[PDB]
């Protein structure tokens, strides 16, 4: 089939051709735990993530593989990453510090003040006073600590998994163009404004992915308890409107979460804005399926961070 229907609208299954890059992510809070000529990506028995990425790059010889990284790497570590690129010619290491996200950012004071205004406009007998008090307290804390704090500066390495989760969605807004923005060589056959297939490093490829066909060019991982998840996110284009929708939630909500609000609500509110379908049906509609991936293998060994 070439179309699917959800919540009463028809969506074509759009192709992600075999060009579309795969993108893995490694944000490393403590790069000093690696040797200074060591690639600073976890590669232990239980979390053999660098090996997994390499095996994927070997399988997908013909496709660009991004490794989207962040952390205070040494010069030695940057050189070992360069060397990985020399060794597997399809691997492109993208440093988060080389990308500009200011077009997606918002100040926290701004967000807090907009919410406080809105709540204070509601009657005392109508409104959520606990939230109003909590937002006021968060505003007081930001003004004391760093008035210029933004969404993006706030989702930093001291925030655990929120660091990588937040910047993963930002990367997906940029799509393939991020390779070019970061100055990576040999990326000029990527489609301008094109997409990417983001995978957690424990999503093991056992053969070639081929061409994918996704509804409105987007799909994400579903775990089965059935939940949306962020460990696979595929888009066929930059600034996918469903992801822009979720960013709008992040810009409006105090305490927006990259998984629960940006990804999960953004996509659901985009595709089922009136909430006429079951969360489970949405999951079936959006699910990224592929027989040549063994999904979320950390769940059968151990999480690399939980
Ligand atoms: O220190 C960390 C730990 C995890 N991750 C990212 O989080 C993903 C998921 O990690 P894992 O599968 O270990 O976590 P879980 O399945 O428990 O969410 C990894 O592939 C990385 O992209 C990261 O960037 N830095
Ligand atoms: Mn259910
Ligand atoms: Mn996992």
């Amino acid at each position: 089939s070439g179309h699917v229907s959800f919540a009463g609208i028809d969506y074509p299954l759009l192709p992600l051709n075999h060009q579309t890059p795969l993108v893995f992510q490694w944000f490393e809070r403590n790069p000093d735990r690696f040797g200074q000529n060591e690639i600073p990506i976890i590669n232990t028995q239980k979390n053999p993530y660098l090996n997994n990425i390499i095996n994927a790059a070997i399988i997908e010889k013909e496709r660009i593989i991004g490794i989207f990284v962040d952390g205070d790497f040494s010069k030695g570590q940057r050189k070992a990453l360069g060397k990985l690129e020399q060794n597997y010619r399809n691997i492109k290491v993208i440093y988060n510090s080389d990308l500009n996200y200011s077009m997606y950012d918002k100040k926290l004071t701004t967000i807090y003040l907009e919410n406080i205004t809105k709540l204070e406009a509601q009657s005392a007998s109508e409104r959520d006073e606990v939230l109003l008090n909590g937002v006021k307290k968060s505003l007081e804390d930001v003004l004391k600590n760093n008035p210029e704090e933004t969404l993006i500066s706030s989702h930093n390495k001291d925030k655990g998994h929120l660091w990588f989760d937040f910047y993963r969605n930002l990367f997906l807004l940029k799509g393939s163009d991020a390779f070019l923005e970061a100055g990576k060589p040999g990326c000029h056959h990527l489609q301008p404004g094109g997409g990417c297939i983001y995978l957690d490093a424990d999503m093991l490829l056992t053969d070639k992915l081929g061409t994918l066909y996704l509804p409105d060019g987007i799909a994400i991982h579903v775990s089965r308890h059935v939940s949306l998840e962020n460990g696979i996110i595929a888009v066929n284009r930059s600034e996918h409107p469903a992801l822009i929708k979720g960013l709008e939630i992040m810009h409006s909500k105090p305490y927006g979460d990259p998984y629960n609000d940006w990804l999960s609500k953004g996509l659901r509110h985009y595709f089922d804005g009136s909430h006429i379908q079951d969360y489970d049906a949405f999951c079936d509609f959006i699910e990224f399926k592929h027989e040549n991936i063994i999904m979320n293998t950390s769940s059968l060994t151990a999480s690399s961070w939980r």
